[PDB]
């Protein structure tokens, strides 16, 4: 190491993404058994699927960050937030987790999903490293505005498959269904100069936002992007089976609904009559820093009355899911490291060192 | 535009992830008169700031964790081969963000540095402040610091060598150097150099301190990641400990690299602080933790063993002013929108959200 | 005599449960200067007194709910049916006593509605008030619930329409009118009014409101059956809140009609109150709810989140005093034997009990 | 005019009781299927109970309330409180609980039981609905002040049955076994001019409190009327096999001892060896509010230690049990409804409208 031959420049380059390439080769290597399915939380609502016909499958995966400088003091005119909370400065959104995955490092990918247009849950950067290093079989796929954005960024047309709820598409030994979506934050999500006063808005939902039902082998997992609470999960609840329910949480600033709260996360998981409900988008922005064991709390303290019939999964963002063999674990720990502890002895200058 | 990005261009447009918001946040603190503030930097990186306007980064570090597979063994005798036994790769991965860009930093007094391990000293950061700051910009640490950063090119003008009962003056600042506790450190060795050898148990002073912070707002004591020992009560019997910083983590089975939950409690005790801080906790994948166990414990044995102190929980990249936020139990990042409602939503009707 | 005894003869020697004893208790309450005091009737009716001896009822209801099973059918197109796509009769039965005997109220100011809903407005209050009071008494309500008591005979020199951003002096209280966020008043249609046209949309207003009601010893926000709304933190922000009263329940699968026990505290947070009190959670049994999990959220996020609220949990029938029983969060009715022991008691011996 | 045609006569008249015929048509309709039994609670101790043989018992059924004004301010001389309490002051007594069932709508039962001759433990009104509306067959079965109660009241003596310690009884497919009470106020519960002075009335319980254990082809229930806890408890259990024990349960006023406390419903429940513990009484009266939990965070604490075998539950008024498809459940709740959520799509201006 030199000081003199260290710039800003550099020590990015050498540093980031924080995990390198460790798990673009932890998912390539790993063998998905038979009737099973493994999954990776990317970050935000970012999931890799790996199915145990080796499809794969990122969805909502992003690699961009929040704000870089508290510089500009304002909130661009018109944003949601603005359009929902009447504000005028800087949201103080700092991303909180690390990159688990570099995009560019993905060599084995059937299809990329955008269960939405917004910023976090779409991603240029993703789009360029699949083009750039796989074949011209991978398809985008994702509502008619989040097709529009790809094909605005250079993505082929050929390359999209534009969602529509009703939709069901069948990718490698996956089967794809796509269902309503309860978003309200993108149906207000307008450009500037478009109005928001405007009931013909409401219509909107389709054009840009999905949620998505996987059925694998070993089961399905439904992908509710970041979707606010909506009776209307009972409806997809009593038309499909869904065994894993992914939900948007986290902690609403006063005034502010963005996430739905710990009571929703479990009268969805009820509604969606799922049989495990993972919370995720909990672990990206500073000013969200929420607490999940209010789920946890809630689901302890409510199931029997209820009769609940789900149970509640804890992850961490880069952590693995593999269903229904992780069926019955409620919270996730990062390999610890050490099985061959003590294989040799250890070298110390008397044995109870340590 | 899809062909103009490259893999370079986006980690060059991404990192560090918060940019220079807390660079600007820190520099535009006003610090009140009778108090102190301190940012966590990750792992046990922290920045302090002092009503004098004196500013200091210890232990601040850039560094990340395994970035790949591919190698699948161990270093030959490093510390966790040498306390452990194991030939496979340490699968220690970095798991909180770089909320500090240290090439943004302006205004420094002097870097510290705790101890020679890895994740507790920065090329880069050493790197940026020479490149950056005036000659005053101190570099503060044991002697095997000191050999370190050498070694990387800061001249010998710049250091200061810490040695245990130093007390040194930095602006309106006093640092004691005090004993480190880090059983680790004291087997880590390079190859070929024996830890069997009894004579190595003498080497904590050359290569591990821990501090207390003097300022005019109250004191701080950063361990490093010093182990738990007894002498921590004599620290505590010697000074006003005003806020401890302990490192915690949850050590792998046959594996002790840091204090318990239980030990973060007895160290408070020792050191007899007001606010006891676990830091250390965020950065290590194989490590993750459960801080919730030192609240649980401390609510059970608070009244029967009158514990003065209370704990605080932290959150990478943000702020702790003593004694303002004496009191304060859960740190939670600034939630925005303190302007809700200056004007009237935009929406079809306004029972919409 | 069993001779003697009829359905009808029952029933009239038995309820309402409580006879007139609450009625006498409100009557005889002499409310201290720079304080308020409220009773529960159920549901979310409220008895409002203050230091002035100025009398409100705010959504006072004496209906119940099914009595029988034998009509198995939801009637076409209401609000559930509307909401649920459902064709099966609701099993809403009640489950409160009748604390408050209306055919003996005698003195009051006015009679409150926050909506139209059934459970919120009631003939038979009506009834009773213009039977039992002065031609002064006032029905306030929106108006849609205007129209309900002039259909139902109500005068129309007795009516206020209640409209957003009104201020009513009644007596020595101030009462506010200001936005509802009860999405089931939105679509609840008569037959053949379709709830599929957005136009709909910009009807709360004329049905339903909350009531900010401000007396000389602090303010209750009555927010009817409110679902939650950012808006509160405009309402928030605009007043001094002392009371929150916001409805909770536990909704069936499929169902949204009540807040849940997270938005209560988010509530609570919005309209930046001092005490939350749920309601409503005692009326109907397909809601039966467990209060509890607002208690034990605010425990869990009261530091971190600096929650300046805390929640109170009341009693069907109960009395609350304003600021007086501040600090107080678990009601108890009166246990009476205050004059226990005041004579012997009259036992075999000593220790018998 | 609706204002015009409405007086408290016509609006009492077509409010009350509150769940009207509901529950009447609940229980007729109830198929309690083999080697099961069913039962109701009807408030404070009143159990409704159905065998598979379609036997039908009333037990404690009452349907009277408590105080209705505060006019007279005085206890009634020598009321057992008084005697027990040295009290002058009225007891604020109100009823809390609503009245789930029409006793003149009972078209289906065998016999009316009695535990003892307190008030809220045997009705007027329900002896005058069942002379009513049903056949000679129906059956008063209590103790001797019981069926003195009933025969004043103008129950005719073919009707009663005078319960005894050690008396079984056979109606339908039931067993009703009489055992001791011990219901310590009942023993004080004298008129006025009696004395309470006197050690003879030590001896009175029997004539005036039993307890019953009920057995059916679905097991039994004890129904310990409001006894107050006894060591003879242990007995009973000994000597049979106890499934489901009722247990009066209340937050007694400083210096009154009237109901057993959270600690004894859980000794009771060990001495009973039940299998299901279930506190009732605890609804009735305001100055009796209580908390229930006390009862489940005790067994918590001690099941392990004291190798406790049996489990509590926590009912609601109006609500229905059925041993032993129930055991195991903890918490009851009353039907939620919607059970055809979705049968077809909501009518709403937009999906996510809700
Ligand atoms: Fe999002
Ligand atoms: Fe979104
Ligand atoms: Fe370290
Ligand atoms: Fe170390
Ligand atoms: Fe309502
Ligand atoms: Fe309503
Ligand atoms: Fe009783
Ligand atoms: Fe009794």
């Amino acid at each position: 190491s030199k000081v003199n031959e260290i710039t800003r420049e550099s020590w990015i380059l050498s540093t980031f993404p924080e995990w390198g390439t460790w798990l673009n080769e932890e998912i390539e290597q790993t063998v998905v058994e038979p009737n099973t399915f493994s999954m990776w939380w990317l970050g935000c609502t970012g999931i890799w699927l790996k199915s145990a016909g080796n499809t794969n499958l990122s969805i909502d995966f992003w690699c961009g960050t929040g704000k870089k400088t508290q510089k500009n003091r304002l909130m661009n005119t018109q944003h949601q937030m603005m359009r929902m909370g009447g504000v005028e400065a800087l949201q103080p959104n700092l991303r909180t987790s690390i990159f688990p995955l570099d995009p560019f490092a993905i060599k084995e990918i059937d299809a990329v999903l955008a269960s939405h247009d917004h910023a976090d849950h779409i991603d240029v950067n993703v789009a360029a490293a699949v083009l750039q290093n796989c074949g011209e079989h991978v398809k985008f796929i994702g509502p008619q505005a989040c097709v529009d954005l790809w094909l605005g960024w250079g993505v082929p047309q050929e390359r999209c498959i534009v969602a529509k709820v009703g939709d069901v598409l069948e990718i490698g030994d996956v089967k794809i269904r796509v269902l309503d979506s309860f978003d309200r934050t993108a149906l207000v999500t307008l450009p500037k100069g478009v109005s928001s006063y405007d009931k013909a808005i409401l219509d909107g939902m389709d054009e840009r936002a999905v949620n998505y039902l996987i059925e694998t082998s070993g089961g399905s997992v439904y992908h509710s992007g970041d979707s606010h609470y909506s009776n209307y999960y009972a409806k997809h609840g009593n038309d499909y089976q869904i065994d894993v329910a992914l939900l948007s949480y986290g902690e609403n600033p006063r005034g502010v609904t963005d996430k739905m709260t710990s009571s929703d996360v479990l009268r969805a998981a009820e509604s969606l009559d799922c049989q495990v409900v993972v919370p995720f988008h909990h672990d990206i922005w500073a000013n969200f820093q929420n607490d999940p064991r209010e789920i946890e709390v809630l689901w302890n303290m409510k199931k029997d009355r209820l009769q609940y019939q789900f149970a509640p999964f804890f992850w961490q963002v880069g952590g693995k899911y593999t269903y229904p063999t992780d069926k019955g674990r409620m919270h996730y720990q990062h390999f610890r490291g050490f099985q061959d502890i003590f294989k040799n002895e250890p070298e110390l200058p008397y044995k109870a060192f340590l």
